């Protein structure tokens, strides 16, 4: 819409730091580049197959017992290493993530944490076995290595408590919490998890789980977010879902995976974070592999409109979104993370959408930091003038405009 509305939208870079380890410094550099290019948020998966975040206190109370903090940490490290024993590291610490959140805040970048369940939770499943919780895995064509059995109360109680502890930490630090719910038991059903849930009359139980996670988020002052997969599958509403969840919409699925259309979810009142699959890059994916390789993602930042929801033609279909999310995935977590690839993709998305993205405010912030905490009244009026002239509302089309403003502040400070 208007200048104001476009800049009000979220522009998100998503990083799969669940499957693959990222150091605090790597994530800080991603925050840096996000701020420079005019993004508003970094979406950070911390639970996604691997579980790569440990709180200082991981004491868990569930099932009428307590699991000691040291036992929980040990079990999670085991689970994550079992998924993929990343040579770069295992888990981020509470101090590291606190530091990341604060660093992002200083640059007007939000953090959006994701801890995935009941799918994409390999590490949690093994962790639960280590803690004496037998058979946490769903069991269809085979025993799943990724997905929790909704009928296992002991495991369900534990995971809810675990997610609550993470939510407790993010409460008052982040606006949004993404509980995921994508791709239920894909590994055990030939990617037909929702069909299998329905077959076994467990889709109502899946809704109950998602509805609970959504209430948990809201209760702790977090906007709940989830991927679209499990919501109103096949545009049916015999089973109801919480209407306050922000939907990260990425795909309407494929043959035999009949996800609800964005039109149908819009009719149910959902708002969307446009997480179009067209923009995906999977680390190490090459043109010969098909799917989300870098050249395709980069090309799509131009071809797929900012507001275009997957499975729809924009503006012919124009559904309300709060903004858009470009996603970096680590399906094969041993693939090398090459920061410049991610930066080029991030830059392409911003360059194709200069009206949505902010200008680069880093030079300005550095310059304001030089303001001395007994000068001429003439030299002061000028510093006040240049300061008053600063414009914090500029988009990426107006970098030269901003640079001039900053230069005037530089001169006034040096003409002190
Ligand atoms: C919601 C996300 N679910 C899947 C994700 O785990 C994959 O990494 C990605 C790339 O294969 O594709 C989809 S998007
Ligand atoms: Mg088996
Ligand atoms: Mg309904
Ligand atoms: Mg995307
Ligand atoms: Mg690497």
């Amino acid at each position: 819409g208007s200048h104001m509305e476009k800049l009000a939208k979220n522009k998100v870079i998503s990083i799969d730091a669940g499957r693959k380890y990222f150091t605090l410094n790597q994530l800080k550099r991603i925050v840096d580049k996000a701020s420079e290019l005019g993004y508003s948020d970094v979406h950070l998966l911390l639970g996604n197959d691997g579980l790569r975040f440990l709180l200082d206190d991981m004491t868990i109370t569930a099932n009428g017992k307590t699991y000691a903090s040291d036992d929980v940490k040990k079990a999670i490290i085991e689970g994550t290493k079992a998924y993929y024993d990343d040579p770069n590291g295992t888990a981020l610490t509470q101090a590291e993530v606190t530091e990341l959140i604060e660093y992002a805040k200083s640059k007007d970048i939000g953090l959006i944490p994701a801890i995935n369940s009941p799918g994409h939770m390999d590490a949690m499943l093994v962790a639960m076995e280590k803690l004496g919780i037998k058979n946490p895995q769903a069991h269809f064509d085979k025993v799943s290595k990724t997905t929790m059995d909704l009928k296992n109360e002991e495991a369900m109680n534990f995971v809810k408590a675990l997610i609550g502890k993470y939510m407790d930490f993010f409460a008052g630090k982040t606006k949004i919490f993404n509980f995921g719910t994508d791709e239920y038991a894909n590994d055990a059903t030939s990617a037909q998890g929702w069909y299998y849930l329905k077959w076994y009359q467990l889709y109502g139980k899946f809704a109950e789980y998602a509805n609970t996670l959504a209430a948990m988020a809201k209760e702790r002052g977090l906007q709940p977010m989830a991927f679209n997969d499990g919501f109103y599958y096949e545009d049916k509403d015999d089973v109801q879902f919480d209407k306050d969840v922000l939907i990260s919409y990425w795909s309407k699925g494929w043959w035999g995976y009949n996800l609800a259309s964005p039109q149908y979810l819009a009719s149910k009142g959902y708002k969307f974070l446009n997480t179009n699959g067209d923009w995906y890059y999977i680390l190490g994916q090459k043109p010969e592999d098909g799917g989300g390789f870098l050249k395709k993602a980069i090309e799509n930042t131009g071809k797929t409109p900012f507001n275009q929801l997957a499975s729809t033609k924009y503006p012919e279909v124009d559904l309300p979104t709060v903004g858009s999310m470009l996603s970096i995935w680590a399906d094969r977590p041993s693939a090398e993370y090459k920061e410049e690839e991610i930066f080029e993709l991030m830059t392409a998305f911003a360059d194709h959408n200069k009206d949505y993205f902010r200008a680069n405010y880093n030079a300005l912030r550095e310059e304001l930091a030089k303001i001395p905490t007994g000068y001429s009244k003439e030299s002061l009026e000028a510093l006040d003038a240049a300061k008053t002239a600063l414009n914090y509302n500029l988009n990426r089309n107006k970098q030269a405009e901003l640079d001039t403003l900053v230069a005037n502040l530089k001169a006034a400070l040096q003409g002190k």
